[PDB]
């Protein structure tokens, strides 16, 4: 089993300063050691250094640094995809949630059959006609699903990219910050969530039972788990851009990360939007990009029980 | 659609000073503009001053502040029972929970086939001969439960008072710290609650369909929602006069909203017992009153899925 | 009904400094109110003086302090004996856990048949062939088990001790710490356990009926409570040597002791492991020692009801 480790230090899908040291953060936190550990035969790429794009003017007056993230999400979903066919399981370290266009896009490249698992306070599949903020973090799931392409305008630096995912092939995992758009659009395509609220009257168990079937009930697939750190609690993880209460707590995100590993089909994970300079002290940086390489972890085997 | 929001800044149910300053920091927490945004049409009564009573001597050597209690009681169900009369769901921002006594009588003298969810590490059903601490927020249930009379002595203030609502007719939602007099009387009566204890069982959905099936399992009716904040951990509501450690979770208060809100029966709304100088910090005092905002947001249909 | 309270300052079961300060700290956190308050007749045995021993050398270059942890556990288990012999259960305190050596072969003394609930984050059941510490905290299991005995080699102090409890007969709950030679002799010996992963998925309510149902399914036996403090989740239980996050709640433990107590046959308990000089603030340390004590009052009978 080999592990690769990219690092992906995006921060022009939004606003706030800092994301981009995330990667370096969960490296400084133990994440090799911890995955050696497991037995994962690894493969840093390092941090992947982006082409900026001169002149990446606003988008329709709205939707900011459209080339820069373009650009980069090609070229990152050109290493995905190199080490995909290499045999590698794809540990991407953010940055923020942008870079799940490259990463996807990638994987889905030699692995048209993958399917999503996004765990996520937020839906991020506002398009470039419903985002209120023009931040491409919050748009990264409109650009890969095929039943939403006829709603989503093209870009410059979005021309590469080819929709490679239905939406029945994608399920959310604790969502609790949905604008109206983002509601009708899951909505509107059936598209499967379960939300705080949801794993509040089931429990993680049987919502981790339920994705599995709808995903992977008649046929095996690789599953992309794109895991956002603001899924967890702000309590839990403070150091991130849009933090929201009433988050998944610790022995949760463990549990979604035990049953990832437990399928025996995890093929990439995305770990982003850690964010070290929003924490407030360090201890709660440390703290947050600590809970990122536990997550990394459990997701590769590490257990609870020894 | 359409709300009334009343401040009852009540503190003489009680000793501690502050919570007269409650209904004002839950207005700073950005409640109207919450309420508008879900379509709520808003009348503010404002905050109202309650005619003081000279000379309220200690009854009994123990009932603090009994003659101010009753009135200010007295003109706030005056209050609450013409807005609810216009067709206003009635929310009343507290202010020590003795207030209780106002909008409960008040609601019922528009609907006397209202219930009544109260959510509260206390179940305030001490009578005047029952209380060891002479605070009247303690025992509000006791002046309003049919069942009781016999043995509720006559305060001064209080003559006014026709407690017509039936001990079936209110579900305890939070109980951890019940005084062994009250335990008897919640025994003796048959009146339902759901402690900690029984949330921890159960969990909060079953507990919610439970509650409903027992108040209105038969028919519709008004549903009265008396929510002390102190029903939370104090690590989420601090600033509060008496917290008790074991609480409600953030996303377990929110359910309960949620689903007092999708029965379409919601006529009246307490939110009391938030005092701001109680928190360390102004940190606490804020986070308290936020979540004050949330609880009521919620009520009147708020969700997490956008 | 008759309960004693033996202070047990024992802390050559690691190598910490201040676990020896445990006692105290739950005495000044006001356990013996608390239980009197119960009902329950008191005896206080104080604190214990433990005869020490002399050039007490490590045991093959590894464990430490083996015949000072050997000599006041022979010393422990004649007080608890004694104890239990003229009709107290028994409460120890702690102390690191290498104290239930003593305590529990003291109780099974007179009463064989008794069973184990060990409630803890950690095993506490490498052999000194297995260790990697050398601490004999996180070895006591293993000198009490018949199964095992063929396996753990003799040490010097530990010829008086006769293993008097069968593999069948503990059940391990809140474990998320264990060394991969402990995982294997669980597996290897079938001790039945619920780590935190089990208790994610059934709820704390159901592991309770079945930790019961495997020890008492079929006969009422007396039961030996050994709770180690560390089983909470450290932000409640700050204070203790080796703290592991993902813990139980405090609800979760209060219904842990609550169904204790339900059982009526609750004969000793151990609180082990509190270290009030780990603490970061004296905050921490009491509220520590007061999270030890509600555990102790409501595995006699404290409800969250009234
Ligand atoms: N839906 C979002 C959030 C996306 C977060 C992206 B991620 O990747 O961290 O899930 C988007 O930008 O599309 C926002 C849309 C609406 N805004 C509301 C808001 C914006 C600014 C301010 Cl100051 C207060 C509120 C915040 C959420
Ligand atoms: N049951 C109470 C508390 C009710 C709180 C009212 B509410 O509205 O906030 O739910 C009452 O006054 O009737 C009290 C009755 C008993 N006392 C016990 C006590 C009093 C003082 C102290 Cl310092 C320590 C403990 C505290 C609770
Ligand atoms: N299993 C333990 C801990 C048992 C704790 C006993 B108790 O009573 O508090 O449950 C043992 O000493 O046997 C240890 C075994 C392994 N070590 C790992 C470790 C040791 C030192 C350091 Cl600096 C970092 C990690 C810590 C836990
Ligand atoms: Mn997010
Ligand atoms: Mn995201
Ligand atoms: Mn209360
Ligand atoms: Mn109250
Ligand atoms: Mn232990
Ligand atoms: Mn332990």
């Amino acid at each position: 089993h080999s592990v690769a480790v990219i690092g992906a230090p995006f921060s022009q899908g939004q606003k706030r300063k800092g994301v981009e040291h995330g990667p370096a953060a969960i490296r400084e936190a133990g994440l090799m050691k911890r995955l050696s550990s497991l037995g994962c035969h690894l493969k840093d790429f390092g941090d992947l250094s982006f082409t900026p794009v001169p002149k990446d003017d606003l988008y329709n007056n709205l939707i900011v640094n459209p080339r820069s993230v373009g650009l980069a999400n090609q070229e990152l979903a050109e290493v995905v995809s190199r080490a995909v066919s290499d045999g590698y399981s794809c540990v991407t370290l953010g940055g923020d949630h942008s870079l799940a266009i490259g990463t996807i896009s990638g994987h889905a490249r030699h692995c048209p059959d993958l399917c999503v698992v996004w765990v996520d306070a937020h839906a991020d599949i506002n398009t470039p006609l419903t985002t209120s903020s023009g931040n491409l973090h919050g748009q990264p799931v409109s650009f890969l699903l095929r039943e939403l392409q006829d709603k989503v305008p093209q870009l410059p630096g979005f021309s590469w990219i080819k929709p490679c995912i239905s939406s029945a092939s994608i399920v959310y995992i604790g969502l609790r910050d949905v604008d109206p758009p983002e509601h009708f659009i899951l909505k509107n395509y059936d598209i499967q969530y379960f939300s705080m609220r949801d794993i509040d009257r089931l429990g993680i168990q049987k919502v981790m039972e339920r994705t599995f079937d709808l995903l992977i009930g008649k046929r095996q697939r690789p599953i992309h788990l794109s895991f956002d750190i603001d899924a967890f609690d702000p309590t839990l993880a403070p150091a991130t851009g849009t933090p929201v209460v009433g988050g998944l707590t610790y022995r949760e995100g463990m549990y979604i990360a035990e049953e990832i590993h437990n399928t025996g089909l995890l093929s990439a994970l995305d770990l982003v939007e850690v964010n070290p300079q929003l924490a407030t002290s360090e201890e709660e940086a440390k703290t947050t990009a600590n809970l990122a390489v536990d997550v990394i972890a459990s997701s590769f085997g590490q257990t609870r029980e020894g």
